[PDB]
């Protein structure tokens, strides 16, 4: 606990999976969280699970004008912003033969253009010193049979942190990557069988990783992809 | 010789890299179609090449254009051997400064056009064929006011692993090269003066072990490589076309 | 607060530098700690800037005799070890038209050679579950001018993270190494200023947030992080 | 006449695998070739096999008066050195527990002491504007199964490329690291092959042929990089 006390958190996909584990680890180490999702109802029982220091914000991160209005509720209710969790993506598997414009758009509208803008209307809030924190994928460095936009898309995520990392060193605002393997959510048994540690990770295990870019412990740590994936990529 | 009787369609090769690249095919054997949207530059490029050439004018980022592109290709020649895919455009933009219509045309060009033009050739690619795929440095550097297009060209490159796997079965190579700064009428264009261009030059220069930037004929030897036999146990990868710059 | 709760961890080159620096963090994490180097008043002074819950333990790396004794040691005084922290090394400067068989010896006799023995020794002790870190460097994934042998030896350390990786996972023993950029350490004056220029965040790091890091790869929070290669390092071979 | 015309090249671990394979295809591009090794009746075979424009060098390149021997050759016979292919190395598998002082010096000794050792004493010969290429491996970046040394040097050989560019931008001279995947020579059934996009193992030829992109001008804006010859392996 104490580890990110006082902290202000944004957290988009905070609703679900990866997302409310990181809420669940930020608000028990005393941080203030947003939680930031498309679905009201999943929300508020999310934000009951988390059960303090939560405010949970209705937005699609596709469209400018939720991002403006989830930006102008975190300026009422807190006035700033100490980190920002940018976990919003959805994986839907397509070969390229199968590839519809469509199908393009839906994945690069929520993990590489939505994203874009969810840390471009952050920054008028985000505090000198703070720390960001993009969710790539180990589908960002692998071929993954009939992943083709999605782990193009999560790619384009990694190298922002490095952009990032660059345009925001003034600020002295951190910019990092994390790249999950196989994590047990809603997003079968040979990610077990290819991953070192033989299983399939938990959600609070990411949570942690995030929590370690999140917090003082890694403020000499900037534009990395740190993989969390039981070793599956690292071998 | 290297590319003998060998059927190549290239990306916006007009001008710069794709130019250089048509022209090295070309005098390695191959018949060589050049795709742009510039009618002017098309056949002033075919006139440059001289001989086993056909300028097609297609709008990468439209579909029916790419259609029409791969119907030629059918008529012309039957099948495709290799594919470059070297389309793309830079525009300088800070996060604070990105837009929407900024955003769009970069992915647009790089990223979307891209993969509908791999898509569309894959009824004529040959078993065995070779696919380049223009990155960038940029894919792996966090350069000021790059975001959107460093960020696409790092799509490009993990495409090149994706098609690797899907296309394995046809025995089709999937390489991704990853020019440096390179000496083409693109660096002078993402600046706004000419005491610009040349700080961005003998600053890219500087920064570069080799000491200098990269002639268009050189990154057409190395994307000949990638589409000659010479490279016929090369699959997936990035190839590094800078000097050292990303190396060292 | 209590990350490292009933642990034993063995620090290599714990007398001075990040291995002092992880060391006390580890203390302070509830951890036992032996830290081991060649010097013996240095280590009694280091050990006694840590306080408490610390052995200090004279031991060359490099000559197997001085590892079979520090772990007789360690099997006496705790009988097991949770995180093994390899963190011995050192940095010669010659250019490739330089280099002595004499200077390519030392360099990987300290930093591939004692680091290869360090944890082959270790594993009899080394509990099902364990953590172990290795100390690479950015020089790894570069090209410094005089620094040949270093960084070629540093390479190789990153490549023990994965090897190990596969070979004792039936163990579930995670290995990771960690790759420092510049770090105000012993290991130097004006060329400090020098990094700080070349790295985005502007400064070199501080040895506790070296240490920092290393507690992260020790601490149940990196559960699921096996074989990785954490570059802290400001930024600086990351843009 | 080729792409190689004219230009004297040097070859160590050239009496097998793919040092002679690079070899061959060196001489079919109109270079003169010098083979390196310890044996003399391979060697012996191997420049017959060759058959033409080959000088074999009886050396050990982990012994430097045999490198000094080896140079003075070089420049009686051709004068200069355009490309140097340091490509000697051994394999040999031993677990982390396994692992001897022994088996340590001799996997290290080899793959990076000796390799060095050459391009340190080829230096007075080389060409301004040559081409170094170094021998790494796919198990440079792997984590294979009782393969500790070996991928731990590897990865070192391959780290020597990024500092050799620093060093030798004064004098042009490109120096890289090709990394072999599985390939079909005596050094070594279907999980190679399985694991592989292509499917299959590789033919000495075809490093060679990706040694002689490194090797050649069309490379001449290559410097410093890890060329995966994997057929895919290491890349997905
Ligand atoms: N699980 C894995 O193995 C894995 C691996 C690599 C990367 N990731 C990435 O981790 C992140 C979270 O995924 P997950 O694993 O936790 O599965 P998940 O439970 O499905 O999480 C998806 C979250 O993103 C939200 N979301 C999706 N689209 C949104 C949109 N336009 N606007 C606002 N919110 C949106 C969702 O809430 P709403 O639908 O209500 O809006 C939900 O909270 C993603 O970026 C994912 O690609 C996961
Ligand atoms: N230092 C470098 O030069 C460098 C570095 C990294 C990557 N690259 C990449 O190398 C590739 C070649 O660019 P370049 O350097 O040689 O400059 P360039 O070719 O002179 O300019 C871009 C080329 O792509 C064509 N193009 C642009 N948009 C197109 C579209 N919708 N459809 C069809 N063609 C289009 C252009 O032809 P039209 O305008 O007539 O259509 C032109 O031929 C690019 O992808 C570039 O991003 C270059
Ligand atoms: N500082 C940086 O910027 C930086 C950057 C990249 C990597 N690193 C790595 O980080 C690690 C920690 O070094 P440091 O920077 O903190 O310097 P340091 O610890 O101040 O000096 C090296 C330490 O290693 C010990 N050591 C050296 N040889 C030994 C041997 N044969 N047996 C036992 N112990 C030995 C030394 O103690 P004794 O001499 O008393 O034995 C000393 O405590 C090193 O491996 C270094 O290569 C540091
Ligand atoms: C197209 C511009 C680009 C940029 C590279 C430099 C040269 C290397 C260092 C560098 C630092 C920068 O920060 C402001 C910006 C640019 C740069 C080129 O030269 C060609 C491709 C690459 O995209
Ligand atoms: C020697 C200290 C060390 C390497 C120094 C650098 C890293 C930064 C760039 C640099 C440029 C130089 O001039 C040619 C010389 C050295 C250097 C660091 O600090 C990081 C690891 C390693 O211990």
């Amino acid at each position: 606990m104490y580890r990110l006390l006082n902290k202000t958190a944004v957290i988009t996909g905070g609703n679900s999976g990866i997302g409310l584990a990181t809420a669940k680890r930020f608000v028990a180490e005393g941080a203030y969280v947003f939680i930031v999702g498309r679905r009201r109802k999943e929300l508020e029982q999310a934000a009951a699970e988390i059960g303090r220091n939560v405010t949970a914000v209705k937005a699609d991160v596709t469209k400018l004008e939720d991002l403006d209005r989830l930006y102008a509720i975190v300026r009422e209710q807190r006035g700033s912003i100490d980190v920002l969790f940018a976990n919003s993506g959805a994986v839907e598997q397509k070969t390229l033969e199968e590839i519809t414009p469509e199908h393009y758009d839906r994945t690069f509208d929520v993990n590489v253009r939505g994203l874009i803008f969810t840390v471009q209307k952050a920054l008028p809030l985000l505090r000198d010193g703070g720390s960001v924190i993009l969710t790539s994928s180990v589908a960002g460095v692998l071929g993954l049979q009939a992943h083709d936009t999605y782990s193009a898309a999560k790619a384009a995520v990694r190298s922002l942190a490095r952009t990032w990392t660059t345009e925001l060193k003034g600020r002295s605002i951190r910019v990092n990557a994390v790249s999950p393997g196989a994590i047990d959510t809603p997003s079968r048994a040979k990610a077990a069988a290819a991953t070192p540690l033989g299983r399939v990770g938990r959600p609070e295990e990411l949570a942690a990783a995030v929590l370690f870019l999140a917090s003082d412990d890694s403020s000499y740590v900037a534009g990395i992809e740190l993989f969390v994936d039981g070793g599956l990529t690292q071998v």
